[PDB]
DNA sequence: GAATCTATGTAAATTTACATAGATTC
């Protein structure tokens, strides 16, 4: 695992470093998109625990 | 406070794109 995760991170960081300025553009478009829809389809739970976890990153955030 | 975007990690189909956590923007 360790051996698989260390060379997933340093293909993933090498590919990132070196991605034109459109591949990183359609990258992050794509990622806003995937979380626009998840907030979209979001269910009352899911949003709830959300909010607990944002506020709780702003007080932490608060106090630093 | 909450919407929105993104850096990071990695499950799943070497490379894609998903998913989370957390940072930014309003």
């Amino acid at each position: 695992r360790a051996t698989r995760l260390k060379r997933m991170s340093e293909y993933a960081a090498k590919r990132l470093s070196s991605e034109t300025r459109e591949q990183r553009a359609i990258r992050l478009a794509r990622m806003s998109a995937y979380a626009a829809r998840r907030l979209a389809n979001e269910t009352p739970a899911q949003r709830q625990a959300r909010l607990l976890r944002m506020s709780a990153y702003a007080a932490k955030r608060q106090a630093s």
